[PDB]
């Protein structure tokens, strides 16, 4: 569970070494690339990247897991983490965030600022450098390049959808349908489909139908993951989650807002209008109080139960011929 | 020369159509992608993209130029233009520019701002969507994906080098060697190598040595192009160039600065220290006056002559077995 993790984090050092070599006077730029890698790619939980390694091992017969194969698996897992780091660095600029991962946002560091835009682009580029360096001779090379490019496009499109929805923001826009759509494109594809799909290609499983089948399970898991995330942001024990929720004083298309708007009287819509996004804590208290009044903790608990049933059904119908454990190991990481 | 251009600009409409389709509720995002394409990809001179088409025609026997081949050529030319548009939109944010192409910078438009970061990423992604849609069945597909990814990486690295060199900027940093290095990575590879290299792959010419040979000529042309650009920014007739120069009141690693620092007394270094980058026109007058005093117009004219000789020598030594006209047509566009 957790020793596989230390191995994953220990490979990081090698990733940075290979990325940060023969050309003299680009030295200074390569030094900066190293600082960008170390600040931004380190310090998460590594679940997405690790999924690549775990799934790879569950998919591949042990007798085709030589040292070089495992190394490619580690490297591709790190590519998922670099993709994520590209997105976060850029998203923190666009949202004007202060911190991430308990640490000052890269762009907020003295002397970085909007130069972080190029830093982020570099993180994106390192994906394709690594795929080339480690995977270019493999039959799935082109498949992995395309999967990463496509994952980027889907995430960017979801970002666009998110930015159109939350500019002067309006709750009319925040429907269930638009919420699911943002989650699918902006979170679920890269977080859940990408890592398993990558493992699948590395293992030789390249059929469109199998990929489509895995995708159906994995995008559904992604939807639940984000909804639970939204729920917890407010109702989570901050000393368990290690996270203090800020969605409310920020005008976010949270799942809670979507359910609240579905369930609200005209009178209640106004109380939400007046309190959602003020940074005063009396106002933040208000919104929460209204969520309780409509028993969104109960709507959620119900949703979670239904979602668990649905996912197990999807695994039953669509897993084969992959081992159900590939999907069940993920489901266990996100249902409690 | 100029009718090939109208055809190139006319294909644009098709590019936008294919990029901006089956999925309902991502409609809003796709509408935004269209506005991003139309604002940012249109309104240049299209020289880089057009080079793809011209070189392709000079390379390919006429009897393998069916309607579909030409269409791929147009599309890949547009991919060069999309790459450029990605870079510009992002660079204008990082530099805090006001205008580009005589038009307000995309990020400066009301309601865009730092959302332009995601817009730029989308422009980048559209490259790979187009390559897939038009070129996926072709034997050079992977070669073009890799060439575009590599061109992006080289340009980003050059950008990093540029940003480290011009933060509180210092003229100590602005050496000839660092100047050439920024130009090579940030401008020459994507502007000059990329379009010809793309044509070459489309024409079936994929050897490393031929690519290396073309690269040698093309990176040298790129160096001259940028140096002439720097020269003209200040000494160009603004009603011929259609451009009013701003390098001086902006602290840029211009070629003029590099030559000036090489040729300056201690006393002259100070006059440059005091005037480079003030927006007052008395101060901008000063710098110019000092450039004339050191006869940089004569250094340039000499440089240009030597550079022409050198390029013709490179074409002689390294063109074959490509038709010299591929390179000479470019040389004619940039020497006067
Ligand atoms: C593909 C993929 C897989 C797993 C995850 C994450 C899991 C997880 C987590 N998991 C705990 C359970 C949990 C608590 C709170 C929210 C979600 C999950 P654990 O598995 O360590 O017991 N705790 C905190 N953050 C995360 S992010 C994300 C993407
Ligand atoms: C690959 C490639 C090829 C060509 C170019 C450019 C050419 C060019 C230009 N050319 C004129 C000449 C010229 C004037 C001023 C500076 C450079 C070139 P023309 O060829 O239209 O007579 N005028 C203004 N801008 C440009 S950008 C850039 C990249």
């Amino acid at each position: 569970y957790a020793q596989e993790k230390q191995d994953f984090v220990q490979h990081f050092s090698q990733i940075v070494r290979v990325l940060t070599e023969g050309h003299p006077e680009i030295g200074d730029a390569i030094a900066r690339l190293k600082e960008v890698l170390e600040y931004n790619a380190i310090g998460g939980k590594y679940n997405r990247g690790l999924t690549v390694v775990v799934a790879f091992r569950e998919l591949v017969e042990p007798r085709k897991q030589d040292a070089d194969s495992l190394q490619r698996a580690w490297t591709v897992g790190w590519c998922v983490e670099l993709l994520q780091a590209f997105f976060l660095v850029a998203d923190d600029i666009m949202d004007s965030s202060l911190t991430r991962r308990g640490q000052i946002c890269w762009y907020q560091k003295p002397g970085v600022g909007l130069d972080a835009i190029n830093d982020a682009n570099l993180l994106e580029a390192c994906i394709y450098r690594l795929l080339k360096l480690y995977c270019r001779e493999q039959p799935y090379y082109l498949n992995l390049i395309e999967l990463f490019l496509q994952s980027s496009y889907q995430t960017e499109i979801g970002q666009t959808l998110d930015l159109l929805t939350a500019p002067n923001v309006d709750l009319v826009r925040f429907t269930e349908k638009r919420y699911k759509s943002i989650v699918k494109y902006k979170t679920a594809f890269y977080s859940f489909y990408l890592p398993i799909a990558a493992a699948m290609y590395m293992a030789g499983i390249d059929g469109e139908k199998e990929h489509a089948n895995a995708k159906k399970i994995l995008l559904e898991m992604g939807e639940f993951f984000q909804i639970q995330d939204d729920y917890l942001d407010l109702f989570g024990d901050p000393s368990v989650t290690g996270k203090i929720g800020t969605d409310i004083q920020d005008n976010k298309c949270s799942w809670l807002v979507v359910q609240c708007l579905q369930r609200a009287t005209p009178e209640q819509y106004q109380i939400l209008k007046e309190n959602y996004g003020q940074k005063e804590a009396e106002k933040v208290a208000r919104v929460k109080a209204l969520y309780e009044e409509l028993d969104l903790p109960a709507v959620f608990l119900q949703y979670e139960e239904d979602s668990y049933s649905h996912i197990m059904a999807l695994i039953e119908q669509y897993a084969a011929p992959l081992p159900p454990a590939v999907f069940l190991g993920l489901a266990r990481k996100i249902y409690k």
